[PDB]
């Protein structure tokens, strides 16, 4: 029974896990990263506003402030580690720094379960993917940084390891909780059929070549939020205006209208991806056919004229891309299980609410690794009572017994039939557009796949190097997430961000300004326990209002909205008349907590030019409330 002891244990070798591991070693911690793959701007007030609106007011606004205050420092730190700022190789630069700090990075170690006792986490029980050996890693603190759970869906951009096993492992402690599992982002420009993200100044076209987005979204067009553009693309396809293909209807991404040399220099990544997988050069504006133009409706001017198909158009359609939900943390990144932290897409921090802002893709995992990695490192420095060695061995023995059970039980169920059908149910009935009756059908079928999954038996009967064994214990975890995703979507009778209910189309800030909490405290539960956190409007820097894109007048106002808005407005006026700057006004509206070195003022090149034109004030960037005041 092999037990390895360390101070700081990190699960997940992506940007967030590796960046956090550097923060641990900077504090002198013995730090082990269990990786599953081997090693090879806008000013901050506007950034915050865009993040909050982008979340459809589902985010924790303090966390959004922590993020945007720290982001510019992530960019400066990355560039000092040699990232060319065009990629702002990021995983290489961060991996290289972690090895410079002598982080112990292991691969082919796969976590099966968290070690826990008395509501404290003491590490992980781990399976070796090659030898099948089960071992324990004992630690003062554990950080989960395993990404999202997109592989629960059938169509996903996510890599294969993004199945949410880590989140499920936290769920199965009975103590950690999952937040907003129903908040699943479907990204509009996934390549058909690979699912490679094609995300930039291009335009979308239907089968006839029409620029349809401006009619759906006048203010923002193709640059509406990702949850909005995905819904519009599916509305337009539903009308029958998609391009037929062997993989279903899709629309076109026209990057060729920006000219060949713009595409080849400023967008070489997309050009290389299109040619290698789709056999398409997206810089080529040359006409492929006029046939597509035929048959265009003559009464739909708002979609404009029909353009002739060009060889360089990319076939795209919405697919699952990002998991807003995840393991629920406080702002420091600690879960309800003391000593278990979680950072990045694996968490519900909650930075993103019901839709991740497209601009926060680049920096999110590094920033999370900085902030939470540092809070995580501080926790690991504190003295704590140890767990008895016997308790550890019993966690090891439990996973050993579980492996034998998966190989040798009387069940006749095949892991792949169950997994395939789960992914289909999620894609058809828990996707972009959801409906009560249909969510009910999904849950029932998921319920019975879950009962059948208890009878899964691995046909390949070896303990070592066995992909079917891995898939069995991953799929059994995935079905619990699927039940959490679906029950939360069913309960939430509103439309917020990426969660759209056809039967409840309005955003409800009176009754659903909250966060879904799923837990699993009992082994004998076959369904999650559901709770909520109510969000406190009176502590919001910006009260919930209109997003600026998508459906207009589509929210039920929170009862206290007007009282908070008058309080916000009086605060801005009083302090700005007294000469207070944007930092002091922000702090009066909504204190937030962040380490000194990350809350430090971000200097900007044009600071002197903004203050000289007298546009450095809080009200210059956050002014919706002030416009209605100065109107009267």
């Amino acid at each position: 029974m092999k037990i390895t002891y360390c101070d700081a244990l990190i699960i997940g070798g992506g940007l967030a896990g590796l960046r956090a591991s550097i923060a641990c070693k900077q504090k002198g911690l013995n730090t082990i990263v269990l990786s599953l793959v081997p090693v090879r701007g806008d000013n901050e007030d506007l950034h915050f506003l865009d993040t909050v609106k982008g979340s459809d007011w589902g985010c924790d606004q303090q966390v959004a402030r922590m993020f945007v205050t720290t982001a510019p420092k992530a960019i400066r730190e990355l560039a000092s580690w040699g990232v060319p700022w065009t990629r702002i190789t990021m995983l290489y630069a961060v991996a290289n720094e972690a090895l410079h700090h002598k982080v112990d990075i292991q691969d082919r170690k796969d976590m099966l379960a968290f070690i826990h006792h008395d509501n404290k986490c003491y590490g992980a029980v781990v399976r070796d993917l090659i030898t099948g050996e089960i071992s324990a890693y004992v630690s003062k603190g554990t950080l989960l940084a395993t990404g999202g759970y997109g592989r629960v869906y059938k169509h996903t951009t996510n890599a294969v390891i993004c199945d949410g096993a880590g989140a499920a492992s936290a769920l199965e402690t009975g103590v950690a909780k999952l937040g907003n599992m129903e908040a699943v982002q479907f990204h509009p420009t996934a390549l058909v059929p690979s699912g490679i993200l094609m995300t930039d100044g291009g335009v979308l076209r239907d089968k006839f070549g029409r620029r349809f987005m401006p009619a759906y979204e006048p203010e923002k067009k193709e640059l509406a939020s990702r949850d909005v553009v995905s819904r519009r693309i599916l509305e337009h396809i539903q009308k029958g205006y998609g391009a037929k293909s062997p993989y279903g209807d899709h629309v076109w991404l026209d990057i060729a209208i920006l000219g060949r040399n713009h595409v080849e220099k400023n967008l070489r990544d997309v050009r290389d991806i299109a040619m290698t997988f789709a056999g398409i050069d997206p810089a080529d504006s040359e006409e492929q056919t006029k046939d597509n133009m035929q048959g265009m409706p003559a009464n739909e001017p708002e979609y404009g004229q029909a353009m002739a198909k060009q060889k360089g158009w990319i076939p795209i359609k919405p697919m699952q891309h990002y998991s807003m939900g995840g393991v629920r943390t406080n702002p420091k990144g600690e879960t309800h299980l003391k000593g278990l932290f979680c950072a990045g897409e694996a968490a519900c921090w909650d930075l993103h609410g019901f839709n991740r802002l497209g601009g926060n893709s680049v920096s999110e995992a590094v920033v999370a690794g900085m902030i939470i990695g540092d809070y995580f490192a501080s926790h690991c420095l504190e003295a704590q009572i140890e767990i008895n060695t016997q308790k550890v061995e019993a966690f090891i023995k439990e996973s050993q017994d579980y492996m034998h059970f998966l190989l040798h039980n009387e069940g006749k169920e095949d892991v792949y039939e169950i997994r395939e059908r789960m992914k289909e149910v999620m894609d058809e009935k828990v996707g972009v557009f959801r409906e009560g009756k249909k969510l009910e059908e999904a849950l029932k079928e998921l319920q019975e796949l879950y009962a059948r999954s208890k009878n899964i038996c691995v046909k390949n009967k070896v303990l070592h190097n066995n992909p079917e064994l891995e898939d069995a214990y991953r799929t059994k975890k995935m079905l619990k997430l699927a039940l959490c995703i679906t029950q939360g979507a069913l309960l939430r009778t509103e439309s917020r961000g990426a969660h759209t209910r056809i039967d409840y189309p309005k955003r409800d800030d009176e009754k659903w300004l909250n966060r879904t909490l799923a837990s699993w405290p009992s082994t004998e539960q076959d369904m999650p326990t559901i709770e909520y956190e109510e969000l406190d409007v009176m502590k919001m820097e910006i009260s919930p209002d209109f997003r600026g894109y998508g459906k207009k007048g589509n929210f039920i106002p929170h009862p206290k909205k007007e009282e908070r808005d008058a309080e916000i407005l009086k605060t801005i006026l009083e302090l700005e008349k007294l000469g207070k700057d944007r930092i002091e006004v922000q702090h009066a509206l909504m204190p937030f907590e962040l380490q000194e070195k990350y809350k430090a003022r971000n200097m900007r090149l044009e600071d002197e030019e903004v203050r000289a034109r007298g546009e450095h004030l809080y009200s210059f960037n956050v002014h919706d409330l002030l416009d209605q005041h100065n109107a009267n």
